[PDB]
């Protein structure tokens, strides 16, 4: 449900094939928030409970509304926190394909992490999905240093955070359908395109 720590809790001797690291939006609970469980259930259907570890970014990521105003749209302490989960993934389970996602502040956190990540771990992320990406206009729909074909951005018409603002309007809260169909679909498809472990 809203907290999943499958990578922290997982046994290295029994590595899943796919690890999803997800960062939640502002003020959301647990470490998955309102969209993370939906995507998680569908990935579990595609690969089985033991084929996929779902890991949310917790620890120092507080998902404080105010940090959207910071230079990268998130605190440096949250970037260090997600960066460390990508590095735990790569060390615990080197053969696993990674996938990532984020909503609102977590889409800006997912883009800032991936931009700073070591290239050999970044290249292991077969697909990333961003919902209501606060840096969409600034970054022209891309995550820096990361292929356009592996990125999918869900930005609703009228979601002001997609169009250079930080005003939260109603379309910003309307990504439940996407998290239920299109986004797991894109992720399962990018993972099957390269394969698993």
């Amino acid at each position: 449900r809203t907290t999943r720590d499958d990578l922290i809790n997982g046994n290295s001797a029994s590595c899943a094939d796919v690890i999803f690291i997800y960062a939640r939006g502002s003020t959301e609970t647990g470490n998955l928030g309102t969209l993370g469980p939906s995507i998680a259930s569908n990935l579990e259907s595609a690969f089985g409970k033991d084929g996929v570890w779902i890991q949310g970014v917790g620890g120092a990521y507080r998902a404080t509304l105010g940090d959207n105003a910071l230079p990268r749209g998130t605190s440096s302490a949250a970037i260090r926190e997600m960066l460390g989960l990508f590095q735990q993934a790569n060390t615990k389970c080197p053969d696993a394909t990674l996938i990532a996602g984020g909503y609102s502040l977590g889409a800006a956190l997912a883009a800032a992490s991936i931009e700073d990540l070591d290239s050999a771990i970044r290249d292991k992320i077969a697909g990333t999905v961003l919902f209501g990406y606060t840096k969409n206009l600034q970054n022209r729909g891309r995550i820096p240093n990361y292929p356009a074909d592996r990125t999918k951005v869900f930005c609703n018409t009228g979601d002001l955070v997609c169009t250079g603002s930080l005003i939260v309007a109603a379309p910003h809260l309307a990504y439940g359908p996407d998290a239920r169909g299109p986004a797991p679909e894109f992720l399962i498809e990018k993972v099957r395109a390269v394969r698993g472990s």
